[PDB]
């Protein structure tokens, strides 16, 4: 059906020096951010810092090709705004600047392989729209342009190994649909094509170490399902497979430094669950639980030494995190620790 | 729930010279058999030949370690009987000889790695029972002995790569359960352990080319699901995965000569469907259909040159087959051809 | 150059019940054999038993498709003779029967996938010759027939996964050459083709679990080298790779029950060395040594529970063996133990 | 022995927008550079542009974590100097700035995973020395510090998947030696350890998509050899393997967008040769030749759409290039095309 599983409560990015930095919306409806002081999971965090301005979406973040983080959000009148570091690895930001338009989803940002950011969002006519940097890592943007379709989830964009951006979204029939650049980093796009099934979360996309994209989503029966490219184009995919175990949030996927995939999701008992590929391309482990009730989907990242780190909303409405203790992929994990200073709200547009 | 998907209509074996031979039950309630005259899929078949005697199960067949085929069936009073070739690759059979007992499933036969046949069946108390050759390829059998449990499907047995027989069956809770030799070819067995889930077919088991067993079955939502060993013991398995596509028979699995798995099943439109692993351990292709409505599950085998061949019941109640045209695993396939002479009935005990 | 590294001192086969049985030539110039009483590496051995008759080659053995072992040897006048078990798993043998011809290598036997044994040997004109069973597992043989070429090593034959026999031998230029059935189990053969390089041992061939043959041999610099099929035909192969470490015998290859390859050879210090694939298709481990000076190449086999076992000639001129302690492929190993009763000689024709 | 195979004639880097840029030494002994105008292999090139100043090494280049290219070279008095783009993707450079020291190899630069450049070179005492940025992408450098050893080749540095820099060099015994950070991006280093063998080129290092480093080098018999990590630490490696085919330059390695490795080297006939992995981890293809005699080792890079591109010195002493025609990894290749404007010299210090 048409449910959208609970989103992650923050977006995360690595800075130019790989320090992790998180962005979320507080009770004042402003975006706040916090960062590691050094790029290791046991680092202190700087503390929560506000960007002035009321917002009405989850903030999206990406690192420019010159190392500067840039954040995208929706304003009260549904326009898109963006902020950026004015130099890499520095806490001096531009404050919010306008890209106009009217959007009806969270904004989603991807980096073209020619160094230009590109933003995707659902529009007021429910089509997919996009806007892009016209020169790499420069505040020079295109006009808005439509890619059509009818969307019923937030979009997810990811670059193929050959540099073609590909965008995924739920359609009017609740199936997963996708559309792609047919030449890398150009405004030449395919038609929409359906990958069928029914999904009940936003899609989540990752690249494998054989150059094939893989998509994860919750399905109609509330279990995790996934599908992958089988060749070196966007057209031909595997069948869908679902894994046993009811999940109650969007999934978050990560490729560990051994090249194998891991997926995290809130489980049926409202704790964080993890599953991983036990061999090349499969199969998948039984889900393993971490202690503690959580109140959002996980958001996952990797530190400068490869260690996986996970962020979640706690029952105190604050952000908590845990991580791998060693770069070994069968390393033990820490238990939830607080990143205190503010509490957060779920501003995701499509919920 | 407690449905058991339609079974295959014949069992099949390779003779000592790899000629295929099929066994099924005709309208007279007798077992009839037919064989290739030469071990190639385009060979003529000898014609259907009767074993005298009324039976009340699907016949099971296995090749002894001396090359002689041996068939196991249930009689009207629920006892087990067996017949054998008196020399490899010859049509001179022993006629039915008694192993007594009382069984309430189809008999299932496996070959120990010390060359002794072993037969498994559900008993009159719904437990798993077994009986075995006490010397390899010899008509000298043990007494019947119980392995306990409560079974609600026919059993499926397969040997691990380390020589330990492992038996799979649906239990009273409709989950997949299993039990195993703890030392190869000995009467030292584990306790029953559940692999969970719910299955609505008999389980079907195959060995991968990394030494790991994999089990296929139809699930509660009538799609194919599968699970595999993740290590080099019987205890630790993957999570279950289900593949999209409703199936309407038991599946049949085969390892092609490139070492990759293929599964065949009757689909939702009552045609034969096939899916295959597109890479090592996964993922799986979309199902592909063959033309023609079929009236049983497929039974699958491989010829002396590796070519896959599939048998099914047609709407005329006769046996049909098709095969790969070349030893290439992306070879085209023939269309259904008749193996005429008799018509067949489904004598499977648990249906 | 034209050296041929020291051969194994026995051939070995698994009986129908998987008991290991070894064949070698004693100081009386007769073939003697010995066998496990039960199919486990720690089993007692029956004791050494003689086949009457003087021989002038290493004996070759293969199991027929009806489970009966059959041995091939050369007589004083260079004719081929064979002996067989008259029933599987029994010590009642036919005594030596004539196949005539004149051969100038050790005989090499392979089993076609239609159940017919086929023997290859160098002839008096240095070409490759062959002779075969005309019906599976029957004492009915063809006439001798030439496959041409010029051979400078003993031949090695192995069946492809699609049932085509392929034969390998060193040629007049000291390179590895090969020739193959172009249809499985038929007398339709390719032309000779060179795989180039230079080898200084007989070639040793094994099948991988993706259906590709791989060939091992000592090279000109006395290190192990190997080459593999890259597709699903006999024509297209990889480049050669050599592994560091000087070896002083023929290698012996085995596929462990995890599907990975291991190679054993006498090393530069005259001890047994082993190397194994640390991942799928590679790379290879550093050689690991077993304690004890040895006086032949290893001969390797697998027991009914998958455990690898190795046989060698000791400095006392008797046969010794060691094995894996568990079915785990990183299991510890036993130390050399004697299979006493006779001493052995190297009767290999081409040395 | 102590030969060092011919080096590449340029270094290459991707700009922040992925445009390729090459650096080499002309007949005036100055560094000149040239770049793609757009990041595609069929792009025009801007033309050759000079950095004023006489140099006495091959120039090394790396992209900072803020996207700015930075070049390292030796001056007449053997000191290290560096130049950088003052903004990403712009042709406004700092001109040469001093890092002093005295070096006796080409400088080699690597990027730590905390965004700090680090430079390695042989010193006047033949030990390995290093110097580093003390803050990411900032002109603030450490003092020089020794890592000891005795070097007889230029060093090669590469980051492990867990963020630890590892450095490779030939030692006084002509073997490959290595040393590594024991904590990522810290000045805590291991002792030197030997990987044995004998190499007759500089080592060339790449990371696989399972997180394992692999090293290529020419060996004593002038063939390509390679060795790889087998676990997730720096300590345990495979045996060495050599591939047939005599090579007459350093090799250049690249990971294609399907995750498989390819190696290029000048061959025995003075043409460019290529070999590639035909499966996961192996084996390797026979070498394939491109038409045309070449006068240096290849330098290899990848374009924004994944396409591989190769640079070489021609017999006219100018730079030529060729590339893949499509993002397919079995795509055809172009033939050599000139990047004209200057001629080049081999300034590599250790030759
Ligand atoms: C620029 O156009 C405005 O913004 C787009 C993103 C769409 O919502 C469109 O319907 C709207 O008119
Ligand atoms: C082009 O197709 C349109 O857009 C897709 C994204 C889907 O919503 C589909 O149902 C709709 O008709
Ligand atoms: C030998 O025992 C008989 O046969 C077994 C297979 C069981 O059905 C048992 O209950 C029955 O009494
Ligand atoms: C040992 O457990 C028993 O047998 C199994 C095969 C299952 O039927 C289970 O429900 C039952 O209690
Ligand atoms: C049957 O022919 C005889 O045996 C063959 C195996 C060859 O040695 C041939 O030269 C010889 O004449
Ligand atoms: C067909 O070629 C012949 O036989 C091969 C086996 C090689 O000995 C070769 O040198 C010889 O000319
Ligand atoms: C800073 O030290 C100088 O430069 C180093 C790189 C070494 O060559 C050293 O011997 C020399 O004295
Ligand atoms: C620490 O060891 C020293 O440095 C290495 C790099 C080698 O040159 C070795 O021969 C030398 O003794």
């Amino acid at each position: 059906n048409s449910a959208i599983a609970l989103s992650g409560i923050v977006s995360v990015a690595n800075n130019a020096d790989n320090r992790l930095e998180v962005f979320g919306v507080s009770t004042d409806s402003a975006v706040w951010h916090n960062w590691q002081t050094a790029p290791l999971p046991n680092s202190s965090w700087a503390g929560w810092n506000k960007f002035n301005g009321v917002v009405t979406s989850k903030p999206a973040v990406h690192r420019n090709s010159d190392g500067r983080l840039e954040v995208f959000v929706r304003s009260t009148d549904n326009a898109l705004w963006h902020n950026w570091q004015t130099a890499a690895d520095t806490n001096t930001w531009s404050s919010w600047q306008p890209l106009y338009g009217g959007i009806t989803s969270n904004p989603e940002v991807c980096l073209n392989s020619d160094g230009r950011l590109e933003v995707f969002a659902r529009g007021t006519d429910n089509a997919l729209w996009h806007i892009w940097q016209t020169a790499a890592h420069t505040n020079s943007w295109s006009n808005w342009k439509s890619l059509g379709g009818t969307l019923t989830s937030n979009p997810a964009a990811h670059i193929n190994a050959d540099g073609r951006i590909e965008v995924f979204a739920r359609g009017a029939d609740n199936a997963l649909w996708h559309i792609w650049q047919t030449a890398a980093h150009t405004d030449q796009w395919s038609n929409w094509q359906s990958l069928k099934s029914v999904i009940t979360s936003d899609p989540v996309v990752i690249g494998n170490c054989d150059g094939r994209l893989e998509v994860f989503a919750r399905g109609a029966d509330n279990t995790l399902r996934h599908i992958s490219q089988i060749g070196s184009d966007s057209v031909s995919w595997s069948n869908w497979q679902c894994l046993d175990g009811v999940i109650t949030s969007a999934p978050a996927a990560v490729k560990n430094i051994s090249g194998r995939l891991e997926v995290f999701a809130r489980g049926a008992d409202n704790t964080l669950w993890r599953t991983w590929q036990t061999s090349q391309n499969g199969p998948w482990s039984n889900w393993s639980s971490f202690t503690g009730i959580i109140a959002s989907a996980p958001t996952v990242a990797k530190n400068s030494d490869g260690r996986i780190e996970v962020f979640v909303l706690g029952l105190d409405k604050a952000l908590w995190h845990l991580w791998q203790t060693t770069s070994s992929t069968t390393s033990s994990w820490t238990t939830w620790a607080l990143i205190g200073g503010i509490t957060l709200i779920d501003a995701s547009v499509i919920k």
